[PDB]
């Protein structure tokens, strides 16, 4: 029940299962010391006598995967790509890769040297990884390991970052975007709590695939949690649109402008009901950001949108394909 079985040695080599798994095991030159026989067989996950232990928004997003020999060690990292069948895109939800050493605990893989290296991973190797954007159209994750676990599996789950903000204040940034921010001056929680400022990059093929020229957007901004109200304005810092950010059409000060602010704040993974909130606030435009303020937190989204009033509608139908 091998999905690949292939003898490997210091010189390095590579396989590939069947069009309908899609699996790919990359051994780089001096990984392994001695000829070994390197396998992969699918394992059904009711049959494990500990499954994952999935919280309400966790799911399996894999098949659950056995590389032989189970333990191997590797002198540097190898390589292995699988498909993955996640419900979701870019949102709320992230990709994590899962191990188990012995099938009863199961814990997030470490990788030291991972995506930052794959050119010196290879050792030389004649062979193509694909980026991390080409990945994700094919959607297929890749694994860079040391070892063999008993089991990899990939998991489904909500964002797992935060920052720590108290009554002194404080700053929050984006992992993804970096002119994201938002400021919480003094008071503004009465306790110190976790926040997170999350960053949705929106894809130019999409948005083009979609409207057209019609709009472009800015990414997609959500103070976690949702459904929280501050005691003081909360300062917020959203990189403008593509196009208004080229040269805006017009002074993004009327209530007729082409440079929408939209918000959503409705609680729920990957929910949104976008409403366009231009003119309710002042925007400050500097460091080619929009700057302004609110009292709760919200998903907020920034769109040049010259027929304005399609705005939401424009929203809408690229948020439900993001």
């Amino acid at each position: 029940g091998f999905l690949v079985s292939f003898m490997v040695d210091a010189r390095g080599g590579s396989m590939r299962g069947s069009r309908h798994n899609g699996l790919r095991v990359v051994i780089p030159p001096r990984t392994c010391a001695a000829p070994t026989r390197i396998t992969c067989r699918l394992v059904k996950p009711q049959k494990l006598s500990t499954p994952p232990p999935l919280a309400e928004e966790e799911g399996l997003a894999s098949r659950i995967i056995a590389l032989g020999p189970t333990g191997a060690q590797f002198l540097s990292p190898v390589i292995v790509e699988i498909p993955h069948f996640a419900s979701h895109g870019r949102g709320d939800r992230e990709l994590v890769v899962l191990r188990s050493e012995n099938g009863s605990v199961w814990k997030e893989h470490r990788s030291r040297y991972g995506e930052s290296y794959l050119d010196q991973i290879l050792n030389g190797m004649d062979e193509e990884l694909g980026s991390l954007e080409e990945l994700e159209k094919k959607r297929v994750c890749r694994i860079i390991t040391t070892d063999f676990p008993l089991y990899f599996v990939i998991m489904s789950r909500l964002c797992q970052d935060y920052d720590i903000i108290g009554p002194e204040g404080g700053s929050l940034k984006s992992k993804l975007v970096p002119l994201v921010q938002a400021t919480f001056p003094e008071n503004a929680v009465t306790k110190r709590v976790k926040l997170a400022l999350q960053a949705q990059p929106v894809p130019d093929e999409l948005v083009t695939k979609l409207l057209g020229n019609q709009a472009t957007f800015s990414p997609i901004v959500t103070v976690e949690p949702r459904r929280r109200k501050f005691h003081r304005p909360i300062g917020l810092r959203i990189p403008l649109p593509p196009s208004w950010t080229d040269n805006p059409r017009d002074s993004g000060e009327g209530d007729t402008t082409s440079l929408r602010l939209l918000c959503s704040v409705i609680g729920g993974t990957d929910q949104a009901q976008w409403e366009d909130i231009t003119g309710t606030t002042k925007l400050v435009y500097a460091n080619e950001c929009a700057n302004f303020t609110t009292n709760v937190s919200a998903r907020f989204w920034l769109s040049d949108c010259p027929r304005t009033a399609e705005a939401v509608n424009f929203a809408t139908l690229l948020y439900k394909e993001l």
